[PDB]
């Protein structure tokens, strides 16, 4: 059984049913082929100033990632492809309200490029979330997904190229004695092309077995505004955070959060008063 | 039985071993009178001039709350005690790593004045957290509790002027059919004596019965760094934050937090560096 693929225009109201029961799903032209070299072309240089992922100049390195990985988060700053486009993308926003309006409100837990060099080796199969929160392996079994992760390809995904690999229907596994390369399915993709998992489906980076072709993926981590991000966004200048639309600066933590509680009384709440509304934060203002 | 009462100076190791046991215990001389005494006054007008818990001027509004409640939260722009002496108390830092060293670091989750008007009725029995963090129904009955409150007597707590019920044990309850005020006692408390409970400790505030007295406390709902707080702390100056030491600066969530995992990638990091490090964020800078 291959992954589920679906069109972002035709299908969009059967994606997150999809992921729900298959624990993966392919979203043909989650971004048009437009987005994708914008977002590349802005990202580009700091893809190639990066260090390596445990670089000894960082006081928060990532021990788990292979040396011929680099990731750059907190793209806001950086992409305005990125801030405009995907964070408004309308197919991202259905899919993430289908999910998580048994929760409430959710937002950006990491926005990151991921660029793979060639040779890169196969990553073991993983669940996410397990270097950051805890909290989620104390979840009972059956709780909704309180994390969703959009792997959107910025380049070809191919068998040969190291191709993400899933096991189908694994998000509801609690024993793990059958995870095994032979149980996964591959996620072949082109640019704008995103493979949408949960935080419980199991999964892993390919073996990039060319020796020439260099992958690249946006990962876009969207989860229950209750969880704390794994990047934060208080460093991105006023301006910038003032040209977004309301609800990008709600996914950035530059807003007030709600919970799905018939009597909510809100996250990041200012006596109660939000963000937006106490620090009279303007939106939409160009550059 | 009656609540578990341990000397802060003395008893400080049996305190989480005490709530972990019993679900609730009174720290005897949590702050010293003279701290009670200067919170008091610094939040003294903030407490007149708060509104309704439900105003309509407000944008999230607690409609929970009687109309005979005024909370105060976001205290560090208010408060020199509060940010100083209360945020760096030698007895809460024990206690909270203590409790959430499973989990990792943790934050402040929402650090209110609460005042009672006279004639205040009794609250319904609960578990808080349930208006915010829908999450927190969602794990496995036995989870280590993922926040704590302790209720920091501002006044005399007696029983006749609405001190705090709680059921002992009920932290532990998954069937909830013998919830009664029937099996309560009460945390009968002087100025500066805390009632430290769990997010599943049952209990409600009291009846006040003389109709001339108003009630008084600090709550402190401390919780893992993975949880986002109900409030923010996003608009107070950076030169207020300049003032505090890191780990108050943490506290309110302008610092970097760290995971438990063994290899933790860490929360709210920009690209492998914390927030204090990227903004170059001074401490201890006095205004
Ligand atoms: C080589 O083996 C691995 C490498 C990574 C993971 C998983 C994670 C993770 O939990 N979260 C994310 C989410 C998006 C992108 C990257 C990461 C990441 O950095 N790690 C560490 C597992 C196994
Ligand atoms: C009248 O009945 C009530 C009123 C309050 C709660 C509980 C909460 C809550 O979950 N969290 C806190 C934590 C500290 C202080 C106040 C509150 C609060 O505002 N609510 C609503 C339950 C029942
Ligand atoms: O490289 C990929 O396709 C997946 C990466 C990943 O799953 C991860 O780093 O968590
Ligand atoms: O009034 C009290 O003592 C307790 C208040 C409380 O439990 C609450 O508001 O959640
Ligand atoms: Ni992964
Ligand atoms: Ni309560």
């Amino acid at each position: 059984s291959q992954i589920p693929r679906l069109s972002a225009i035709n299908d969009l109201h059967k994606i997150w049913p999809t992921v729900e029961e298959h624990g993966a799903a392919i979203i043909e032209s989650f971004l048009s082929l437009d987005i994708v070299r914008r977002l590349n072309e802005e990202v580009d240089p700091f893809v190639k100033i990066e260090p390596i992922p445990a670089a000894k100049t960082k006081d928060h390195p990532n021990h788990i990632l292979s040396t011929t990985t680099r990731l750059v988060n907190v793209l806001a700053p950086i992409s305005k492809a990125y801030r405009e486009d995907v964070l408004n993308s309308k197919v991202l926003h259905r899919i993430c309200s289908d999910a998580f309006h048994v929760y409430g409100d959710y937002w950006v837990l990491m926005g990151a490029v991921m660029e793979l060099a060639p040779s890169n080796p196969a990553q073991p199969l993983h669940r996410d979330m397990r270097f950051s929160h805890p909290i989620v392996e104390y979840l009972k079994p059956d709780a909704p997904a309180t994390s969703i992760n959009f792997l959107v390809a910025l380049s070809p995904f191919t068998a040969e190229n190291g191709a993400t690999h899933v096991i189908l229907g694994s998000h509801k596994w609690q024993n793990l004695s059958n995870v095994s390369m032979d149980a996964t399915v591959r996620a072949l993709m082109n640019p704008g092309d995103a493979l949408l998992i949960t935080d419980s489906t199991i999964h892993c980076g390919g073996a990039e077995t060319t020796g020439t072709e260099t992958r690249r993926l946006l990962t876009i981590t969207m989860g229950i505004s209750q969880l704390t991000p794994l990047e934060s966004n208080l460093a991105v200048p006023r301006p910038v955070i003032e040209s977004l639309t309301p609800l990008a600066q709600r996914l950035l933590g530059w807003a007030s959060q709600r919970s799905a509680a018939p009597r909510d009384i809100g996250l990041l709440t200012i006596r109660g008063n939000s963000i937006e509304k106490t620090m009279n934060l303007k939106a939409e203002q160009p550059l």
